[PDB]
């Protein structure tokens, strides 16, 4: 751990991380539907659909072990409510023991097979009923048909949206969290091995979200690397933080040039998880770690640049650290995973690197900088050369690289590039089981000639092709010569603009990829 | 002298190639009335047809090879046309039964080749040299060139052939034969062309050098090395001496840089008696970020702003030629106020009032107009030397792209005789330059309410003329001229510098 | 001939006053030798001090004891000669009559430029606009040649006159005291003719586009030719279609006003030994077409002056028609139209054919000035002239090259360029020679048409446009004056009438 430099004594010297969230205190109990439901204290919610009939009537098909509540939930009373996706209603009644209970439902539409987006819409309605109410238990009854991955996704998303980050509130606050969660589902014994898997995947996403949402005066190269050391110490992971003196010896000129104009020294994070049984799989995960992207002398001054959001330019690093928690907790075997990130800050200063400067990567390649705001591929280039030297089988990088993703895939799907069938297909398969959507995009070799520099070995940016995401992959491909490599561009999907919060995108996708090899 | 670094990987010197492959070519001129000999790689005939639109190229020189003479017969060559730039390659056996290659370049139908057309002819010639591994090239001038145009042919041949590879990491011909009429009168142009070539290429090397390599300290380090490799008196002025000369305008521009200001002062003096004292001043901004007036506009071209020291490179490139040819009855001072215009907590602000070394207070209206601030203090320094002519050359205003464009430089001045000395030098050096006026009506728009003078105007959008009006206030009695090369310095199509200004200044000193 | 209207309240003619109050001013020039008489009105001394911001010193004998005491060196030293500074006082003369005496500072330079002269007049006109005088007397204590003396009169008359045609007490005598008075006398009535030619063109330019349209401008051109007795013929759409003027007719395709080609002719009484064709760009309103002037800085609100070249040409027709030069034939041409946005407008990318058969690829509809001039230049060349001179507000790049003071001249014959420069010296309308750089010609090579209308790489629009017009003059000495930056006086919010006096001096010599 290094000392965080400060301009004034009021500058923060560490990122606040919440490890023991109220989600961790929720006792989760799952029961089988073929045994009846017991309407207890708190709120009991039914997940109901109606296949074929758009906005069809509500019909409860589960045995309720209460004569009074069964009379309330009869077909001749559900009738006036429909199953439109996202609709919710509250019921108040008295049970057989003359006790007042609260019951309700959330409509799951028709369609029968709900997408990840549709399930989020259902979960958001569920959270609205959990909000502004002081319940001690919530019970969810699954009268919709879901597989194991979608059931785990339901719990992960519910935990994540229910959780509220108040680390930076002072004068502001309000009300409490439920202490128990009940789940009724057919074949319940098969679904509940996913419960504690969902709790692990939740915190990894929330931990990544905590690091992303942390501003750049809190989350800087020094404090971000310190948090990775702190996380590795709790999970007993091997760790090494590379300082400038070691990065100078490794000749990481591309990575070092980006951080020249920062008051925080560059810090390269290298975490390692090793298995007990002999290792038959070696994987290196690389994340872009720019704690703040001012753009450099190519300053983000255009209206659409969204510079006030550029604290999220380390979303790739947070996704890898979130994976380090999930992998470090569940402990898969026969794998070595290397969690890497070249962390720095891209600022404007007398010491900053200039547009037009020619820099040398750690593999000997010289690069002519055409735009200082394209610093991601420069830091990733040195990180990929470092990653390949570790002798791994797969290299997967994740980065908020290009704003062009907002104009290609948008805010819902991330893009994956690569040089190999199966690493892309294994990543695409992991997107299916993790329910984090990713789309395969091409590396068009015709654009490679536009990176031909007149003086340096290669140009950092193209001079003609406006497809920045594809050109960046072509540039990064030049720094992986022999290893299977894939690249995930999450620049469009990392931040939830409507909810004004991070998504923690990549944690579950990367973890599922490690666990399925 | 020591280059500061942020990290240990920051370079501390500009890589400079002094012995280029062009210097290894033995250039050899023969008279065309005597026959051409064929026996090597590539032989090229320069052919025209004055009158016929794209008429047939006609071989007129006697070739001392029976078989190659039969190939070049009029009933044979007929097919090919003379269109300016066209080229074809031939293979055949000579009188010694050895395999040879011959070709031609079309030179159009204009008996006097234009000074831009000869560039197109040279570029066509270079294409045959690039994808080829030839050992010797022979050029037969079957077209009219005067002595100045012939030197230009070699200079353009030398410069375009040469390849800049100082920043690459992860063959050239050895003999050049020229068959030309009255070869004895052109012979003296061979070594003058090679000297002009390297001066231009040495300037291109400084311009193409990026800003992390080419900084105020490393650029002045190259100047003392060049002054030492030649034999000019040299002194580099550091911040401490510039403060005592009270050059506040120049010091304010470099305030926000991590590199200290360095003022270059080279001097060549003649052995005999001196009848002319000349000061050549070059704007030396190693990198122009624009300051707090940051170049963020779309057409700002921030990635090319390493070229804002091209005027300094033009002065140093001319210093090599002068230091080599050693003209007489002349004293030349090579001046440049070298610094870097950065954004920092130490940078100077829009609205700041600064004082030049001649006492005039300047209200800064735009930090991107930093070149005239460094030039102003350099002009006061130049006039203090007691010279007869002061010529400054600068990539001053981007408005040159919309006035004269990328081909013609603009010249301003307060003395029309000096302008014709520059315009005459532009003609013989073959670097085109057009005379533009200093319109005195715009001078009132530089009237500052609080300082002595405004740095920029607010009403007049003719920045090239307004900037010249600003510099004119800092030359009190000496004849002065100003060359604005902001539009012609960089060759955008070739993605490399032109080295513009080296030969124009050398021809100005030599005549 | 009949102006079309959208509504019955749309104007159908441009208003012109031919009889201005300036024409009623009796001008008398006296020699400073023998003393000055200060009886009535306002008397102003034009004084310099060759130092900087030096004191005022009157050196002329005043034939009034009371006014002489006011002009004593001790009393006048409290005022300075800063260029533009002025003070005027009211006092009693020897006859106890109310008189006004003052000065206008002319700096510390002996030879005044045309811009310095403009500044001196502006101070004089401001004093005339705030006083109710019957006579103005100017005492010349500075050196001016006969051209600058005439330029002083033209500029004084032009700035003094106020255009009130769109709105809803001038002096009656002008006295001038100057050493060597007998040589300057002949310039008085030439300045009055030069003044109105400039003021006439200003009236056409300042007239808004709803008043000045292709029909009403050509109608006004016919009226001027009838008042002067010049030949006139106006080409309609049917005749322009027979001449195959595809470039000129394409620009006006989207306008509600039909195209009108102005062709005026002056011819001498003696034998003709020189024939000259003057072409003026006459775009009554330039919206830019589908390349609309919408970007910041395009100044779409001022675009009624895109016919300034035509107004300069028609103003030259008045000056020539009045002074009646000899042994010369002058043709005043203008391809008048309007560049608007409509379903009938021509589009970017359209390929059009000029009257000489060349196909043109339109790359920008706002570069319509070179399209109308191209067909106008072909028309002029068929007339068999010695010189073709066109004047146009062609390129906005002129504001960034030469600015608002100097016009740019281009040409294919540097003997004719020399003649126009010389007229710039005598007319005192400043013009600077700019090059036609042939290296840029290749960038006008179209992939599909014979030639491109605009370049896509060279940002030197003033030179590229001159290269385009050069392709339509095969035979004749031709020159081109770009007055886009100098035509409108932004400080005074009014036109300058630029080109009228320059072209007239070119014709007379
Ligand atoms: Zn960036
Ligand atoms: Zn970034
Ligand atoms: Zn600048
Ligand atoms: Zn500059
Ligand atoms: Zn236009
Ligand atoms: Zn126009």
């Amino acid at each position: 751990a290094s000392e965080v430099p400060q301009v004034v004594s009021l500058d923060p010297t560490s990122i606040p991380i919440e490890y023991n969230t109220p989600i961790h205190d929720i006792k989760v109990q799952v029961y089988d539907i073929k045994g009846g439901c017991n309407v207890e204290e708190g709120l009991t919610i039914f997940l109901v659909n109606n296949p074929g009939k758009e906005n069809g009537p509500v019909k409860i098909s589960s045995k309720v072990n209460d004569k009074q509540v069964s009379e309330f939930l009869k077909d001749e009373n559900m009738e006036k409510f429909n199953v439109k996706l996202g609709t919710s209603k509250h019921f108040y009644m008295f049970n057989d023991n003359k006790n007042s209970v609260a019951v309700g439902y959330v409509g799951c539409g028709s369609v029968a097979d709900l997408s990840e987006a549709d399930m989020k819409r259902v979960v958001l309605s569920l959270v609205t009923m959990l909000h502004d109410n002081k319940l001690s238990k919530l019970t969810v009854v699954f009268e919709i048909n879901v597989d194991k991955n979608l059931f785990r996704f339901f719990l992960e998303t519910l935990f994540y949206e229910y959780m509220t980050d108040e680390r930076f509130k002072s004068t502001d606050k309000n009300v409490e969290y439920i202490k128990h969660l009940g789940v009724y589902i057919n074949n319940a014994d098969t679904y509940k091995e996913e419960v504690e898997k969902a709790r692990v995947y939740y915190f990894g996403t929330y931990y990544a979200s905590q690091l992303i949402a942390a501003p750049s005066n809190y989350c800087n190269p020094v404090s971000l690397s310190n948090a990775a050391v702190e996380l590795a110490q709790k999970l007993n992971l091997e760790y090494k933080i590379l300082g400038v003196k070691e990065l100078e010896e490794l000749k990481m000129g591309a990575y070092l040039s980006v951080g020249k104009g920062s008051m925080y020294p560059n810090k390269f994070i290298h975490l390692t998880y090793k298995s007990k049984g002999d290792v038959k799989k070696k994987i290196a995960l690389v994340g872009k770690g720019i704690t703040f992207d001012s753009g450099g002398y190519n300053l983000k001054a255009a209206p659409g640049s969204m510079i006030d959001l550029m604290k999220f330019d380390m979303s790739g690093c947070a996704a890898v650290l979130g994976c380090a928690y999930c992998v470090g907790t569940l402990k898969p075997e026969n794998v070595e995973i290397h969690f890497l990130s070249a962390v720095c800050e891209n600022m404007v200063s007398k010491n900053s690197y200039r547009p037009g400067d020619i820099i040398t990567a750690s593999n000997g390649k010289t690069i002519e900088v055409g735009n200082t705001d394209s610093e991601g591929r420069l830091t990733l280039a040195d990180a990929l050369v470092y990653a390949e030297k570790l002798g791994v089988d797969y290299i997967v990088d994740i980065a908020t690289l290009t704003g062009a993703m907002l104009y290609s895939l948008g805010t819902s799907y991330a893009g994956v590039f690569g040089n190999n069938e199966e690493l892309i297909n294994k990543i695409l398969q992991s997107s299916k089981t993790s329910n984090e959507p990713v789309w395969w995009l091409p590396i068009i070799n015709e654009y490679r000639a536009t990176l031909n520099s007149k003086y340096a070995d290669i140009n950092q940016i193209s001079s003609s092709v406006k497809a920045s995401s594809i050109v960046a992959s072509l540039f990064l491909k030049e720094f992986v010569q022999n290893t299977a490599w894939a690249h995930i561009d999450i620049a469009g999907v990392s931040w939830n603009f409507k909810a004004r919060k991070p998504k923690g995108f990549g944690v579950r996708l990367l973890t599922e990829f490690v666990l399925n090899d």
